[PDB]
């Protein structure tokens, strides 16, 4: 259904 | 900072 | 569908 | 100031 998120933290 | 998002109807 | 995001502050 | 955008349309 939905895939992914949210990151840009650490990486 | 954010980064990503959202999917899985086309893919 | 969407990926991307927002930034340049931190890197 | 900004950088990024929408993607994850053809790629």
């Amino acid at each position: 259904x939905i895939s992914x998120x949210i990151s840009x933290a650490l990486i």
